[PDB]
């Protein structure tokens, strides 16, 4: 159970902590009313820029894995195309082994970074964070956020609300993370090699 706090996520009032539903029902972004209100302040991304990737909570299910993505749809749907742009294999959103302490709103003390690489063109885009927990019944997190970006990707990973189930216990490694992939975690979590993600 946690959130993205940097960027700033679309109606940022009504964002839960909760995983996507098991069912993939409010896949992607957690559908519900009012679920695309942009934050008052513009996040602007200039290419190479790097950028805080930060987040919300405590319940950090010893941490797992993570991706950042762009679509160009400002209203996002089942049908929307993700651009992953960097993938964090092991440690997100926190390198723990369970849960830390304070609240449901506590700033989590592990921040990451994403840089808007060279191949994007600017333009208003939905930013995805997406996290499979390493610990805990298999879920998908997911929050997104506007972010305009001023002055070739795979596609984004989702497992645990279709057929493709993820391992417990272990951080995945995505099929096909990109060209941007970072190592978090400590090594004995890593999802051995031969084993798929899903
Ligand atoms: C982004 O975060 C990663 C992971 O902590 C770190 O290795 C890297 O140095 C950070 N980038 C910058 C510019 O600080
Ligand atoms: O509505 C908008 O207009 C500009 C656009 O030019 C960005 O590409 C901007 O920054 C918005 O949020
Ligand atoms: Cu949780």
């Amino acid at each position: 159970h946690m959130k993205m706090r940097q960027p700033t996520p679309y109606s940022d009032s009504s964002l839960n902590n909760s995983p996507l539903a098991a069912d993939g029902s409010d896949f992607p972004c957690k559908l519900r009313d009012n679920a695309f209100v942009p934050p008052s302040q513009e996040t602007i991304a200039q290419i190479g820029e790097v950028m805080p990737l930060t987040f919300t909570g405590s319940a950090t299910h010893g941490g797992g894995s993570c991706q950042v993505s762009l679509t160009t749809d400002l209203k996002p749907s089942k049908d929307s195309k993700w651009m992953v742009i960097k993938s964090i294999e092991g440690g997100c959103p926190a390198n723990v082994d369970g849960n830390m302490s304070g609240g449901a709103d506590v700033p989590d003390p592990f921040e990451f970074n994403y840089t808007i690489p060279a191949g994007i063109e600017p333009g208003k885009y939905t930013l995805a964070w997406t996290w499979f927990n390493r610990i805990g019944n298999r879920e998908m997190y997911m929050n997104c956020a506007p972010i305009t970006v001023t002055a070739n990707f795979p596609a984004m990973f989702v497992a645990n609300i279709n057929g493709c189930t993820t391992k417990e216990g272990v951080d995945i490694r995505f099929p096909d993370p990109g060209d941007v992939v970072e190592y978090d975690g400590n090594p004995s979590n890593l999802q051995p090699a031969g084993e798929a993600a899903c």
